[PDB]
This record gives C-alpha cells, structure tokens and sequence, in this order.
C-alpha cells in the first residue's frame, strides 16, 4: 500500500559548475558512511553480511563499481535539486 | 587499509530555514530510493533479505524509525555543506 511519489526536480537546473563537481560531493557523502558503518565494527566483505557484518561499499570510493558510483552521484544531485525547489539560490561565489 | 575521511564540515553554516527543511528534503531522498528498489522488484519485509528483495525501508518515510530519520536528515545536511564548502552560496529567496 506504499507507493513512493518524489517530487518532480526535473525542470531545476543547477548550475553547471556545481554538477562538475558531483564526483567530489558523492565521494564524501561515501567517506561519511563509510566511517559510521565501520565505527559500528562493520568491515569490508564481498557479500553483504549482516551477522558479521560485512559491506562490500566498504572501499575507498574510486574503488566502487560505476554503477554505484553513478547512484551516489544523481543522490547527491537530487538532493541539491530538492534544496533549489524548496526556495534556495545555489551560486558559486 | 582503507580509512575514511570525511571533510570536516562542523564549521560549514546553513541558514537556519534551510535546516528546518531537513526532513522535507530527507523525505523526498528516501521516496526516490524507494521507488528505485521497488523498481527493480524490491518489497517490504521486516528483514532485510537480499535473495527475496525484501527491505524494512520501503514504507513511508514517517513509518521509519527515528534513528533511521535522523541519519537521513543528517546525510541530506552533509551533503548540503559540501557543496557550501566547495564555494557555493545558499540563500532562501
């Protein structure tokens, strides 16, 4: 009975400089979470594992498959987009 | 040998009625999440099962355990402070 609805974000545009720097945001997005899952006890795994608590995201960014690496990055993206829908000016300085 | 390390943010300030918007934004992360599990044929289960794609996650965002919330909310303003910290400035309009 749960349907999830996202807000559309895809007429906000963000500015270009900012979308550069993508790569850089989801890297540090991945550091911080990293840290707190290890913190935890958890430690790299190939398989994820939840008893011993195994991650495989437990790598350093660059390391993790494009695919993921490019999730991180439109993460990172949508949220920046959710901030300039709620009424936010975003601009290099 | 791998050691995160997470820019330090603790010095990066938002405005305050960007803040208080912490759980609108977290809200529609996770509603973009959901839907992209549920896409790829993810349902709810009380335990997260990688074989059956069963994830506790996928319910409401307000369903979800306040823990839960909280990093969300915080992941969102880390993000947020990121791209502050990059040279980007963020102002209500």
């Amino acid at each position: 009975d749960y349907i999830p609805e996202p807000m559309d974000l895809s007429l906000v545009d963000l500015p270009e400089s900012l979308i550069q720097l993508s790569e850089r945001i989801a890297e540090n997005v991945h550091e911080v979470a990293a840290k707190a899952r290890i913190d935890e006890g958890w430690t790299y795994g190939e398989k994820r594992d939840d008893i011993h608590k195994k991650h495989p995201c437990l790598v350093p960014y660059d390391e993790l498959p494009e695919e993921e690496k490019e999730a991180d990055r439109n993460t990172a993206m949508n949220t920046i987009k959710m901030v300039k829908k709620l009424g936010f000016r975003i601009e290099k300085e």
